[PDB]
């Protein structure tokens, strides 16, 4: 149990030789490595180094593994010490995980020479200057893509057709309403033009990315690539559906589906997350807050049902009750709780108003509980970047 | 309890003020002080249904302070509650 | 900028959803998606003027999520801003 004295810039430490010998490959554990620091006049090893850190270095040996950084010691300074005492990469990596880090993975270029050259200006706006031009063009198309989709609903456009004054409904006027634009190899419709140009680009990005892609396995894994597929599925599925049902009775029979896919086109907005750091952070945040997000919805649900029931009964004996049933009152309850208060439904009796009062207050508290945590997570991911 | 108490205090105060500021009106939406309670809570919690609204200048100045005061009244006790929950 | 961007994203999403959920209505208060933008922002910031409100079940479910989403969207960036101010 030979004792060993280690002097760190004057701060004296002692331990047993067998304690250091526990880790044979480190500096203090290897006789040949520490030999350089021995002082035969004082029978001690001397290191002209940072004092605050060493307490932890020695404890690492004593505890047989625990490598905690002292709260009062900067991470950059402590890491340098860990490397000097040669604790090894295994314990260092293990140290960084606890210090909150980990990760740092992700394959590089395609490696296919040219395939790894395209996968640069279509996945890394960084690289070439033109690679940035592609990004700018992508964003443009997306925005245009969105504006287009929106104007499609503008009455000033769809109210300028064959049955705008209450006349007869044509097949190509019925499907032109259900889709938003009119499909035709004649490209007469401006909307069908822009929409088609945008889908060409989106279809291009998807394909280019899919071939210049290194790991074909981890493609439909990346949520980003998923967004790119969903941003074009409506377009082609619409064509298929209309062409597969070219008659009035047939189209009408598949009109619900077609409508769904038109709604699904809005998801193209999420095609901006690839070019938006903040949007990506928000995603990470929501993915990391599922529990509280669920708690938030659950708590609201509980309150809604409670207050909807109470308001209903408190206004039950009224000829002018604005609450037809409990399920009807749900709308009012959520509107009051989130404190939106549209005013389209309001209690009129004393009891109903007392109930409404508590409903507003309760709503304020219900929401105020889970959100702080969510806000918290967001603040994390937002700064762990910058 | 503090939250409910503070709201209560504000309600009565602003209900009284709005009532008198709209008293000399044929179209006063505030029949009495107790009636105005509903409006006061609705403004303070900032729900604003709009089923009762001041129409005079004084009533509106009173309504303005009522909204602001409500925001502060609630913002004081909640943080503690949020804290305990956390 | 993040605050405005996030609001923008939510607006377009919910404006689109509410529009379609009230599309098959003779009394639809949402003439088009761009029209619904006003409603979406008003609900999200939780101002709720009530000059535009969904009337169908789907439209109301959409409106519900829109209010909640709005509350969260705003609550994320503001704390930082409040921080800098402090
Ligand atoms: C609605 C919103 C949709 C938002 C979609 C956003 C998609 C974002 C896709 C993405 O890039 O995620 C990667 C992480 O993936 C992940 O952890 C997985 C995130 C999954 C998110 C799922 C969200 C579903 C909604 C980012 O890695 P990165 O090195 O750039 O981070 C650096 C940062 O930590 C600062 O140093």
């Amino acid at each position: 149990s030979e004792r060993v004295v280690i002097n760190i810039s004057g701060l004296r430490f002692e331990t047993q030789l067998k304690t250091l010998a526990q880790f044979p490959e480190t500096l203090l554990g290897d006789p040949k490595k520490r030999m350089r620091y021995f002082d035969p006049l004082r029978n001690e090893y001397f290191f002209d180094r940072n004092r605050p850190s060493f307490d932890a270095i020695l404890y690492y040996y004593q505890s047989g593994g625990r490598l905690r950084r002292p709260v009062n010691v900067p991470l950059d300074i402590f890491s340098e010490e860990i490397r000097f005492y040669e604790l090894g990469e295994e314990a260092m990596e293990m140290f960084r995980e606890d210090e909150g880090y980990i990760k740092e993975e992700e394959r590089p270029l395609p490696e296919n020479e040219f395939q790894r050259q395209v996968w640069l200006l279509f996945e890394y706006p960084e690289s070439s200057g033109p690679a940035r031009i592609i990004a700018i063009v992508s964003v443009m198309v997306i925005l245009i893509s969105i504006v287009s989709f929106c104007l499609e609903t503008l009455p000033i456009f769809r109210d300028e057709n064959e049955d705008m004054h209450g006349g007869g409904v044509t097949f190509h006027t019925y499907s032109q309403s259900t889709i938003g634009y009119q499909q035709s190899t004649s490209f007469t419709d401006p909307f069908f033009i822009v929409e088609t140009l945008c889908i060409i680009w989106f279809s291009f990005e998807f394909l280019v990315r899919f071939f210049a892609c290194p790991s074909k396995a981890g493609f439909f894994t990346n949520i980003m690539n998923i967004i790119d597929i969903v941003a074009i599925i409506p377009y082609y599925v619409t064509i298929f559906l209309t062409e597969s049902n070219k008659s009035v009775l047939q189209f009408q029979n598949v009109r619900r589906v077609v409508q769904i896919f038109r709604i699904m086109r809005i998801l193209r907005i999420f095609k901006l997350s690839r070019h938006s750091k903040g949007l990506q952070i928000l995603g990470q945040t929501l993915k990391a807050s599922m529990r509280e997000l669920g708690l938030l919805i659950f708590f609201l649900f509980i309150g809604v049902i409670l207050f909807s029931s109470a308001v209903y009964f408190a206004e039950a004996d009224e000829r002018d009750s604005q609450f037809p049933s409990i399920p009807d009152a749900f709308w009012w309850a959520v509107v009051s709780m989130t404190t939106v208060g549209y005013g389209d439904m309001v209690p009129t009796t004393i009891g109903g108003k007392i109930v409404g009062s508590l409903c507003a207050i309760a709503g304020v508290l219900t929401i105020a509980l889970p959100v702080p945590v969510i806000v918290s997570n967001f603040n994390y991911f937002y700064h762990r970047e910058t």
